[PDB]
C-alpha cells in the first residue's frame, strides 16, 4: 500500500443514546488534557444506561476499506458497571467473511501508563459492496474513521533511527 | 453419541456448527438459547459455542456454518455432546491407500 484516504463511516455526533465525548484517559494526553485515539470512539453509559448498539456500515466506495475497532478490558467488576452498567457484555462483528464475538476479560493487571485496564484492537478489510455489522452491550470502542485503500503497489516498512 | 473406529484404517471424520442470524432464529430452530457442541477423542478435547451476529447475506444467508475435522485412529472412539446447532456426521472417509499425490491448481 502506497496511499490511504481517511473517511468518516460512523459520525461521533450520531451516538444519541450513548455518551461519546467522555471516552478519554490520562494515559493518552494532548496539550495537558486527557484525550484518546482520534479514529475510534470510547462509548460509555448515558444517564445510567447502556442500551444494545446495532450499527451497520455499507462499503459503497470502489476501494477496499480498512476498518479498525476495539474492546475495553476493565480492572474489576465495579469499574464494569461504573462505565457500562451491564455486568456481562460482548461485541459481535459480522461481514461477508467475518463472524466475530468478543467478550471483555477481567483481571488484576500491572499498571502500564497508570492503567490496570486494557484495550485490545481488531481490524478487517471490508471489500466493496459489503457491509459490516456491530452489536454490543458495552466495552465497545467504535470506529469513527476508516482508511480507503486508493493506491496499491510496491512499498516496505523500513526499521531505522 | 459415540462412534468406535473398528476399522483397520485411519478415519477422516467431519462435523459442523450452525451460527444463527439472531436470538429468535436460535430458539426457532433449537429452542435452547445457550447451546454448545463438545467433541472428544484420544487426543481431541473440543467445545464449540455458536456465535450470534448480524452478518451480510452470502447466497441469501445471514447464518453461517463452521466446519471441523479430525483423524480418528483405529481402536479409538469419538464422542459428541450437544444442546443444539450440531451438524452431525453421517458419512466419514476411510483412508485405505496412502502414497504420493498432490493437489494441482489448473483450469
Ligand atoms: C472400540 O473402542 C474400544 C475402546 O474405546 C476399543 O478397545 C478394544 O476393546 C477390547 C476390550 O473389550 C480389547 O480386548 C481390544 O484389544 C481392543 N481392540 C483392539 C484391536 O485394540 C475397542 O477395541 C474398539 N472396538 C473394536 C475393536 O471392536
Ligand atoms: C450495500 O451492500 C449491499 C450488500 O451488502 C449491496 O447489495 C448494495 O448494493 C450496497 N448499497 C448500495 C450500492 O447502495
Amino acid at each position: 500500500i502506497n496511499h490511504f484516504e481517511k473517511i468518516q463511516i460512523i459520525p461521533k455526533s450520531s451516538w444519541s443514546s450513548h455518551e461519546a465525548s467522555l471516552g478519554v484517559s490520562s494515559a493518552c494526553p494532548y496539550q495537558g488534557k486527557s484525550s484518546f485515539f482520534r479514529n475510534v470512539v470510547w462509548l460509555i453509559k448515558k444517564n445510567s444506561t447502556y442500551p444494545t448498539i446495532k450499527r451497520s456500515y455499507n462499503n459503497t466506495n470502489q476501494e477496499d476499506l480498512l476498518v479498525l475497532w476495539g474492546i475495553h478490558h476493565p480492572k474489576d467488576a465495579a469499574e464494569q458497571t461504573k462505565l457500562y452498567q451491564n455486568p456481562t457484555t460482548y461485541i459481535s462483528v459480522g461481514t461477508s467473511t467475518l463472524n466475530q464475538r468478543l467478550v471483555p476479560r477481567i483481571a488484576t493487571r500491572s499498571k502500564v501508563n497508570g492503567q490496570s485496564g486494557r484495550m485490545e484492537f481488531f481490524w478487517t478489510i471490508l471489500k466493496p459492496n459489503d457491509a459490516i455489522n456491530f452489536e454490543s452491550n458495552g466495552n465497545f470502542i467504535a470506529p469513527e474513521y476508516a482508511y480507503k485503500i486508493v493506491k496499491k503497489g510496491d512499498s516496505t516498512i523500513m526499521k531505522s533511527e
